[PDB]
């Protein structure tokens, strides 16, 4: 492969960042796999929606984070966790922003 030594392209002074966090803690042995649903549908993650772990393994702890969510992010969020001995799912309601009034009759 083509090698080259390390280079820091960018490093910036601190900037404030407001995000909404859906905090979770899951236990399971063996360590469970985690999947999210938004209103029963599979959640599409990105740079706006990202999961951060403070710890993984038998105890998984962290946040599903929202950077600048819209009203479309409103609704139910379900966390499904599965391992060979079972599955588990819990649902919470997330309200981020006001749902606009309807424009049509």
């Amino acid at each position: 492969t083509v090698y080259y030594p390390p280079r820091v392209v960018s490093l910036e002074e601190p900037e404030l960042r407001l995000e909404h966090c859906i905090e979770f803690v899951v236990r399971g042995n063996p360590p469970p796999t985690l999947h999210w649903l938004h209103n029963g549908q599979p959640l599409r993650e990105s740079k706006i929606i990202h999961v951060e772990y403070y710890q993984e393994g038998e105890i998984s702890e962290g946040c599903l984070l929202f950077n600048k969510p819209t009203h479309y992010n409103n609704g139910n969020y379900t966390l499904i966790a599965k391992n060979p001995l079972g599955t588990a799912n819990q649902t919470i309601n997330g309200h981020f922003l006001k749902e606009p009034f309807p424009v049509d009759e």
